[PDB]
Order: structure tokens, then sequence, then C-alpha cells
């Protein structure tokens, strides 16, 4: 089989620009740099790699689910405590993709990076053979979406 | 908010429709020679590749004419060859810090690029303004998400 299993976690910043725009280039570098050192420290504990990261984004790689959704829960909590202001959505997909230099490429690439699109900011959805993969954590009943680029309806769990 | 540079964006119009129907073997190998034309062409304009990810590029110039032409070269070269990519041109003040670009206009840029059609150049109006040999058309007035107001983007003719 081409490529080899990977889950990929995608993370973003809700509305990062507009956040920007408010407050200012000199206040940005700090706040990203802040975000991208415990975004960098989180996925390392729980012995993740960053592949990518370009803006308010990242693309994460985990050997195991179960690892992509703790270090999930573990930044959603960090934020949380930082902000007693961002708010980022999470989206976790499992599959065979292929490495090429230090990105990842495949139509399982592009599934994951929707299924971040479609979280909430504040939210950790994960496609079913994540949620189906950790089913002995836990998870909503789902909801039905459609993928930009892919024909079909998916289901996408949100972590609780 | 940094020193001055040109940021140009481009990436592949619907890659992953395209990818589902080529199947990922034949994606790999299309996506691994269009980075080494892309690479080529930033290059051969002076250019320097920032980020690339999946089917994007962030390219820094120095000269808003750069940025251009390596587009203009980079929509022939991909006319010869089907892939359909957008490009976006914006120029401003940004942080350059660990081999990366940080701030608004880095974001703009993107904005700018995402508005392009495939096959398009389009520019921001402090671009087209820098370079008044390139010609633009009378441009097109936009609401750019994250940003007030409306944007003036200029299209290279
Ligand atoms: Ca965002
Ligand atoms: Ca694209």
């Amino acid at each position: 089989a081409m490529g080899s299993r990977v889950v990929i976690l995608f993370t973003d910043i809700e509305e990062s620009t507009a956040l920007n725009e408010r407050i200012g280039d000199r206040a940005w570098v700090k706040l990203i740099s802040s975000h991208d050192k415990l975004v960098s420290d989180l996925v390392r504990r729980q012995s993740g790699h960053v592949v990518k990261s370009q803006g308010d984004g990242f693309m994460v790689a985990f050997a195991r689910p179960e690892q992509a959704v703790r270090c999930g829960i573990e930044l959603q909590r960090a934020l949380r405590r930082n902000a007693n202001e961002i708010r980022v959505r999470i989206g976790i997909h499992m599959g065979r993709s292929v490495r090429r230099g230090d990105d990842l490429f495949g139509r399982n690439v592009a599934m994951a990076a929707r299924v971040a699109a479609q979280a909430a900011g504040g939210e950790i959805l994960v496609s079913q053979p994540v949620r189906d993969a950790l089913s002995r954590i836990r998870f909503d009943d789902g909801r039905e979406v459609e993928l930009k680029g892919f024909s079909g309806t998916y289901r996408l769990f949100a972590v609780l």
C-alpha cells in the first residue's frame, strides 16, 4: 500500500486576522510565538511532531490516535487557563499518507484539514476512523457533514 | 512592523478534487514536479520560498517587478503543459524571523491570492502603484476576511 499510517492533527486560531489587526504586529508576533511554543511543547509531550506551520495554523503528526486526542485536550485546557482571547479549532484524522520532504501528501492530509475546518473555536473534531479506533476518551454521537473536495457524507465526532 | 518585502502566494485551484480524481500516487508525482517548477522560477527572479505546504507556496521578493515577472512566467509555464493556480502579490512591512514571515501583510497577501481566479495574477494596490512592461486592468473592489472596509485588487494583463 502507498504511504504510511499517520494520525494528522490540524489546528488554527479562530478569526486570527481580525485579532492581528486589533492588537497590531508587535503584539501579534509575541502572541503567535508564545502559541507556537505552547503547541510545540504539548505535541512533544505526546511524542508527536509539528510537520508544518504557517501563520495561525499547524499540521501535526502522531503515531497513535490517542496521542493526538490527548494533545488536543491539553491544548484546549491550556488555552482556557491562559484566557483567565485565543480560541483554536482542532481536527484529527488518520490514514495512509505519503511523506515527501518534511511534508505529508495525499487525500488523507486534505481530509484532516477539512475535519479541522469544520470544528468551532474551542472544539476538537475527529473523523469516524479515529472515533472507531478509540471506541474502547469520550465522544458525542457525531454530526453528518460534507467536506470540500470530497464526495459523500462524513460523520465527525466532538471530543468530550 | 518589520522590513519592506514583496509577498507572493500561489496555490492550486481545487487540488483536493484533483487528488481524489487521479489518486495519491499520481498526485504526489504531480505536486513534486510542480514544486520543482515553482522553485526553479522563483530563483530565476531572485525570490526565496519561505514556506510551502501541500499545494501552496509563500514566496518573498525584494522588488514588486520580480514577483510579478515570476507570476507571469509561472502561468506561462503551466500553460505550456491540467492545473490552474491562483497567484496573489502584496507588499508592505513584515517581520522576518526564523526563516518565516509574520504580520498582517502576510495575511493580506494570502487574502489577495485567495481572490485570484485560477490562471490569474492579482496584486494589491500598493503593488500596482509601485509598478507605474507590466500592464494591469482597472481593478476590482472586494472585502477581505479579517480586514475592515474594501480593497482594490488588480489583475496582470
Ligand atoms: Ca484561522
Ligand atoms: Ca488550493
